[PDB]
Formats: structure tokens, sequence, C-alpha cells
């Protein structure tokens, strides 16, 4: 065994690229080195300088796998927004090992609805 990897969670791709502030959708995270205990939490930056957001999202283990992470996009603090918000998320694996933050954004539905 050589110095290759450190059992760290990787994120190849993620879809849908974006979603509505409402969420309540099925988000699939493509990658590898995933664990059945890993968690997916979202974060939000404030006009103060520090970010603080605790929102848990349902995780479907049945769909998720060693190289798959399926969860239910959580609800954004502010839903009645006329403008989209840029947010990020990561995966918690272990104590030191973690995943990189992905560039996400919530689009308003008040105007653009299906």
């Amino acid at each position: 065994g050589s110095s290759g990897s450190s059992g760290l969670p990787q994120v190849e791709a993620y879809s849908p690229s974006a979603c509505s502030v409402r969420g309540g959708e099925e988000l699939v995270l493509t990658g590898s080195n995933f664990l059945p205990d890993s968690k997916v939490v979202f974060i939000e930056r404030g006009p103060d300088g520090k970010l603080q957001w605790e929102e848990e999202a349902t995780v479907n283990r049945l769909q998720s796998n060693e190289v798959t992470l399926t969860l239910t996009v959580p609800e954004y603090s502010n839903k009645r927004v006329s403008r989209p918000v840029q947010v990020y998320f990561y995966v918690s694996n272990g104590r030191r090992k973690r995943s990189p933050t992905q560039s996400f954004r919530f689009l308003p539905v008040i105007c653009k609805e299906e």
C-alpha cells in the first residue's frame, strides 16, 4: 500500500445543478468513497461575516450506495424571496475527513412556477 488516498469523501457531480428555495426534491450526489453514516448539511452566509445554518436533510440509504448519495433537499430559511440565493453544502465523514463545498443556488418559484 502506497500514499494514494485517505478514505476521503469525493463528489464527482451533483444534480439538479440547482433547485428552488422550497427544495423538497430528490438530490443525487455522484462520487465515491461514501459511507452509510455520512451526513449532508447545508450552510448560509450572513451580511455579518459568519455563516450559521442548521438544516438536516433526509437521506435515502436504499437509493444511496458506496458511490451514491441521495437526499431530500432541505428548505431554505427564506422561501418568500424574489431573488435567488447562493448556498453551499458538504458531507460529514468521520471527524477530520470531510467533503468540499459545492456551488449551489436556490431559485424563486413565486414568479417562475411549473
